[PDB]
């Protein structure tokens, strides 16, 4: 798609409930190109209840940087799109199930975003904003029928330096019946920077991610073998 070459606008809402603590965030966010697309998220509801970096997956894998010589799925499959069905289980405990479906129109990319959560200790990082980030993280991308399956092992780092491991199962299915491409087996290398606005007195969050597919026996020469 040439609407991919160019700057685009995206936006969200997200509706959600963890633990049976309901809320709804909007984003707004730009897409410049080369992988790298910010967004500006508030809570609406008024207070979120959980932490902004387990809440960060659920604020657009079609502004990941592709080479060329590997099928972008995520663009591909525009017009018509794809969904997003995630399973994510924190491995010291807590589930987060999620679904996004996308809408690509004249002022850019729209997204629709259900997320739950259960499981989580109330006095927990998840519930108690007791995460600083999440480490950078490389995500497998299989090959799954029409579609693509990525999975990743993240790192939230909590208040103490001391990390949970979060593990990410995302299923992406085309919407249209035309027929997309799927590509081999890569990686997308993941960066997620989350700001706190000073001029923004909401509960809220500016995150910035940098997502990068690459080809795996082409990453240098030491992986290169016939």
């Amino acid at each position: 798609m040439a609407l991919f070459a160019k700057p685009m606008n995206h936006k969200t809402e997200i509706t959600g409930e963890f633990n049976g603590k309901c809320f709804k965030v909007v984003g707004h966010g730009s897409a410049p190109g080369g992988g790298d697309f910010r967004m500006h998220a508030y809570c609406e509801s008024g207070t979120l209840p959980v932490s902004w970096c387990v809440l960060s997956p659920s604020i657009f894998s079609m502004f990941t940087k592709y080479p060329n010589g590997i099928t972008n799925f995520f663009q591909e499959a525009f017009p018509e799109g794809y969904t997003l069905d995630r399973v994510m289980t924190r491995e010291n405990g807590g589930s987060v199930v999620s679904h996004h479906s996308y809408d690509l129109g004249k002022d850019g990319i729209t997204a629709k975003v259900s997320v739950k959560g259960e499981g989580f200790d109330p006095n927990g990082p998840t519930m108690t904003k007791g995460y600083l980030k999440v480490l950078p993280f490389v995500c497998h991308l299989y090959p799954h029928g029409a579609g693509v399956r990525m999975t990743s092992s993240v790192g939230m780092v909590k208040t103490d330096g001391s990390l949970d491991i979060f593990n990410v199962d995302s299923n992406y299915q085309p919407v249209g019946s035309r027929k997309v491409s799927v590509p081999k087996f890569h990686f997308v290398q993941h960066r997620i920077i989350l700001m706190k606005d000073k001029s923004d007195t909401r509960d809220h969050i500016v995150m910035r991610e940098i997502a990068v597919a690459q080809d795996p026996n082409e990453a240098q020469s030491a992986f290169r073998i016939a």
